């Protein structure tokens, strides 16, 4: 039982995690929960075995020195997965992430017209947020499918490290992965807005340099496709502006009401009977709530959303009484009612 | 078919741009749409190889070193091209913009004397602004061929890369490439204060550097003419400040409020052609920006008709819906 | 007589503490008091070389060129220890502070729902607070605990050193001591956030630096747990704005009010705890600045288990009114 | 007649200092007035050896390289010595200062049981000051020496150089003398955190880190001792807030209003002897200096004295002139 | 037809700048209009040449590595020149700027008793400014002349380049030349505290370290002349304050209030001027930052000399409104 | 004629400083006026080996690679000399300027028991000010000479270059000359403390940390003198706390009310029918002005020095009124009337 066996069997289980960890069996995480795959425990020898033989020199050095590493690691004709080695108590550990392989459809997902929508706009910037392991990415990935799908033009991403691999279809598809295909997510997006691309993917918006970035390409009259971990559309707003210093808030403020065409807000809930379902909270940019962001009054948006169900909008809460188990449901809620 | 037949292909074929990426064949920008020749599938050797045979040692340098990198390319008797050359999961990719040669005038823009106006004060700070493809070196194209035509002065530039090649007539004309002629848009701009210039072209705005090192260049007593993507004549004027951290924003709308003289912001539309909103800076507008009232200065211009003034939504008024997707106010 | 002999000895009669002190015997803190164990003064010499035989080389050299120093030190089946090691008047001298190391739970604890409703939060950050001595470890095990015997989720824990040590029973548990299984704070919590995990406890609020990614790591999704030295509530919610420099604090207050879900400020025995839940009107109080006004908020906020420490402290009466924010 | 010598025929003429200065014989001050030992005059030469011979090795470097030196000095069975070491016109020179040895209780000060319920205090911060000659040391001295008898606690130090030296009672006493026993005051305090301590002294509150930190000492719960020339409560509390930067001040404020038990400004005066004004920390006085109203604090002592709280001016209503020289109000 | 000739030539005819542009042939600015002079295009190779001949090997490596360079040239017996050297699309190019050799008197430009008052304080700050151009280097000029034809005092200069020369009547003159005999503004402002002078002209207000020597050798009791590219006193005093970062405006803002005399703010032909004079009024308008009232009062302030440029402009009208802050 | 006569020639016609500057010839500066000494003019050689000559190695290197230096020369049984030598457009230049040898008395200098009084106090801050060639420096000398001539104390100086050279007479008198007996004034102020001084000159004020250190060394009970090159008694206190930032105000404020003793500012005016007499500005530390100081009204203190006089306070204008040309008064006065 070597670690590709090992990554292969979590894979076969739907697992999004493998955990090596000194002393004991190996465990996945499935639907949200980590439990023990039936097999003996691992001591620390072994550990580091499945490890270090895994490891390039480089890789071996760095852990070695630095105590903790990350790297990207492939199982031909089985997955990419992103590793992170580390030291604990017990000894060495490990995860591996699984990235996700096949690119899943709006129709595998039950996406509907909404999306196709948002997705369609000819320029701007569109968010979609959520905590970790709520599904943001696969919802991008779809949405750059569909546009993969019907139009004829160029999504350039720039991903660290990247994700789903789409393949070109009608649009020009051109991902550069951070620290390999380029310096940073600044470098990459200033070559951006030299390198015509209709549609930018930037993975995640917390360092102010990327966001300035990003809502520059957005402003200048690009498709910026951008992420956060908030849960509303309310909160995904807030944050885009106050992680800014006072002197710089207003010009963030003004450019994303100019900007901003949606948000997206996620979360995924145990399916009843299993499994589990995407919930969305969806915002779209319409005059009125651009005022709303411009004149920093944001706190009503949250009911221009309930009003806004002509154009596809929807709160988390309206979504949550469309699968799903009620208390389940209540325990997402805004509004536990 | 190497580069330069590539090049030509696509300029034959009408193409704004033409990308190379590794493990596709070539393929091109037409009205919009990117399309591939009719040609094999090129591997990461093979554009590799095409864009390192252009390149020279600097640029392979740093395109090795840094992974990415940009600069101008010419194909003799065809054309221009803004060229950037990055690397991607596929392998090494490139993008050929081509740039347009010819400079128009403004009569053949349909630009009146307002513009000329506009570019004949003696001194200070002139923005055309809008998105991309809104026009905006084009406008500023003509406005200097105008200068160029008429008076006996020092038109220097400073461009990433060089966009519109002027010729001299009655002013001399320097345009300096950044990264080829000039390390960068400071130095240069450094250097422009001894470079005996009566106007100098900033291509944007965007940097805080170039910023201040363009108002000085302006209150010292130049025409200086700079570019953003902004929307309308307010909003130009917040972002110049915005921009800025709070121990520097007064000093900066301060001087802005001294050596502003026009805001053009400007767009394309279908029939394309270009609309305007014209701001022009009399006393009371720089109070308006000096007091930090310019939430007023929207109309401000509305009233400023005599002196050619006009708000973007006006000069709309001169397909109705094609209007209304662009104007301020739907109506 | 060595230094594992009377760590041994020093277990025996349950003390928290062992000093050395040249020109003293050695002598031992139960219950507060500081006292001389029955054994001959120790001379500069002897307590030296008690403690230089215990060192590895680096420790030697830290402590010979930086005249103090601190490590971790173990006596097989009796227990670790936080060692520090130093100078004084008479000679050298070291302090031997001993680590607990069995896991206690709430229930032995006394502790109530109301903490398993703070642990079972699916995100965020939730900070136990106290000065030195006053039980906050303990506390944050029980609060592990429980979530190791409840829920399916990854805990990670980064300490300095690790102090209780858990069994993996339903959770994961990674503990890393930091300066041995990872560089330091940052380090570690830059890599958390790669390590999946659910639950971080982040051993100290270090520095300006592990409180950012800290707010990171909850912020982003994590179930994060830290610790200040603060008294109440507001003052722990002060302090974390406080430190920053003027630049940084709106950010910092912004990112607190949204990510914040529970103050647990403590006192030893027993404990007494005040205790504050975050909820919208609490998180406007920070995120508006108004923090002043929350201790009243943590009076009106019973329903949902809040109570302020002079609260607690009413279910010695003397003893009580020594640790009361309001005597009477 | 060697240093030793000359220290020791100092202290028989009950000398407090002893000066070498190049240039110049030994020299002694008495009862205030510095006066000529009948000896030759001193060249260069030999003071710098006089110097060098008392000098350790490290000693030796600090005060070839920096030019000057502080270090203590033990004169067995005479006393110990301040000595500060440095160059000046005409060559080196040295100040030897005697340190007074034996602790002196609160009883043999006339010192009763407020400086009792002062030192008994659970944890927080007690601050004692006063002009240079003071006498808080002393003071000091006599409270830590009170809890030596009474408290089976953990009594660490930090003094730069070691002034009174406690001998361990009922209380584990730990004294480092900084240069020597510990780096700076900044180490020793942030070690004294992990060095199981019930009652810390920091000699002299006058770094922006040490205050932090000694703040941070008394707020995570033990009882810190330290000391400022400030010559009243108010004027004490301001100091300990004025010297931080705007940025930095309000948390001192805040921890300072919850950590602050008692403050004592101290004088002496000839009949000497010491007069006190003495603050104790009431959630009224917290509050004032929360709030940064510590202006009205002055009263509050007036009406303090339940809990032994007394303002200068009323302690020196225990010569009339002589107390006026010292009056806060001259009456 | 070499640099020199040419030089020469630009000279004889009057010129206040030579430009170089490869592909094109010389150039030369007279009263304001760039013209051709009668010769073939210079092509690039030509241009690099007359450059790189002219060059020493610093210059040459300056201009090589970093592509562009700035530099003093001297053609004996014709004139000094600013040269600045660069590249552009058609290749290499250069601008020599001729330096005005002749001092002029203040009787020759018609300047009053008021910059003699002026002149004659005996210590603190005077601004003389105004755009590009504008004849500022002029005006201080005579009134170094002036100085130098009455008070047996020592006049320091710190220039980059030198400008004018000046010969020592009754004063004693130092001139010095930055990057040639000193290192740099700072350097010699710092040494000129020791250089016994009653007078010290900075060349340049070139970053904030010269302004704060600039202030402390005002305040210390010499008389300092300096410059700004501002175009009227109250843009000039913000201007002076508006720099530093916010921690250090305050005490620049009291320093100036202190120290400065008068400011001249001008523009040309004919000059005219702003006239400020430092009266305990504006003294306290600029200590209390209420600047934006001291237009009207250097509109009250006619008895001491004072004026607008608007006033001064009273004495073509349309000239004249091209450059009135009020068009009227 | 060479450096050690033009020197020697100098000191006859007591002069404060001698120049050499290529193209002119040596130039002395008497009572204020620099003036040509009848002789030819020095050309750039020889001003440069009269120059070079004098210099040390390290000289001459600093002065070849920084164009520029400073330091001190003596010429035995005459004087010494602080010389500056450096570089300008005629060639090389430089600036001798004396340094007072023997030390005047309060009598030579018709000062007053005031004088004595404001030195005789048991501690605290007194500050001498003036422009640059004020005299300042002799004042001080004088005070320092009485102490010395009438206490058993201990003077303390720290100096950037020592000037004055005291000889011990009752006290004990250290010079430290900084850069060469000190590192700096920090070190020696934090030594000073350490030094068991009575009274400490501290050579200017303008470095924050030297003031704090000298407030601190005021406050904790020593008797400090200290300068500046303020012509007032007001402008001279704005000036101490004006310097420091906004959030360390304050604490400068009170300390300096509590410590502050006195303000002697100074000017030097031609003395009708030859020479020039010193006329002062007195203020005196007395609760009122410590009160002004302390609650920021100094705005009043300029008439509470006018009715001063039984102390011995008076403003300049008053003291002006006191061997001097009406008109040069004038020249002088605060109001001029
Ligand atoms: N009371 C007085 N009457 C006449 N001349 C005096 C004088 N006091 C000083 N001088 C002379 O004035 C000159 C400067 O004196 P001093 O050096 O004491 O002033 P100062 O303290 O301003 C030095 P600095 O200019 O460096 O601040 C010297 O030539 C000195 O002899
Ligand atoms: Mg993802
Ligand atoms: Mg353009
Ligand atoms: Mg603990
Ligand atoms: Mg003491
Ligand atoms: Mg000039
Ligand atoms: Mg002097």
């Amino acid at each position: 039982m070597d670690i590709t066996e090992l990554l292969a069997f979590s894979a076969k289980q739907g697992a999004s995690d493998l955990h090596l960890s000194a002393g004991l069996p190996p465990m996945i995480r499935v639907d949200g929960d980590v439990r023990r795959i039936n097999l003996p425990p691992l001591e620390h020898k072994q550990v580091h075995a499945l490890i270090y033989d895994i490891m390039n020199d480089k890789q071996r050095k760095d852990f070695e020195e630095f105590l903790e590493t990350d790297f990207s690691f492939e199982v031909p004709g089985v997955a990419r997965f992103r590793v992170n080695a580390f030291n604990q108590n017990r000894g060495a550990g490990a995860v591996f992430r699984t990235i996700p392989s096949k690119v899943l459809t709006m129709e595998e997902l039950g996406m509907g017209e909404v999306f196709k929508r948002v997705s369609d706009v000819p320029r701007g910037l569109v968010l979609v947020t959520g905590p970790t392991g709520s599904g943001k990415s696969t919802t991008l990935a779809a949405m750059l499918d569909y546009l993969n799908n019907t139009k004829y033009h160029h999504i350039l991403t720039i991903e660290d490290p990247i994700e789903f691999v789409h393949e070109s279809k009608k649009c020009l598809v051109n991902q550069r992965e951070v620290h390999r295909d380029t310096l940073g997510f600044s470098e990459a997006l200033r070559s951006a807005l030299r390198e015509d691309p209709d549609i930018i993917l930037v993975g995640e918006m917390r360092d102010l340099e990327t966001i300035r970035l990003a809502l520059t390409a957005a402003e200048t009259g690009h498709l910026v496709f951008g992420t956060l971990h908030t849960t509303s559309a309310a909160k995904t707003i807030d944050r885009v502006v106050d992680v800014f210093p006072a002197e710089e808030k207003a010009m963030v403020r003004s450019m994303l009401s100019e900007s901003l065409q949606s948000v997206i807000s996620q979360t995924l809930i145990k399916k009843i009977g299993g499994g589990r379902v995407a919930a969305h909270e969806i915002m779209i940019g319409t005059p009125a709530i651009r005022n709303l962001i411009r004149e920093d009054k944001v706190a009503q948006m949250y009911s221009a959303i309930q009003t806004g169900g002509s154009l596809g909008m929807q709160t988390l809460d309206m979504c949550l009484k469309g699968l799903i188990s009620r208390e389940n449901a209540r325990e997402k809620a805004k509004i536990p009612e």
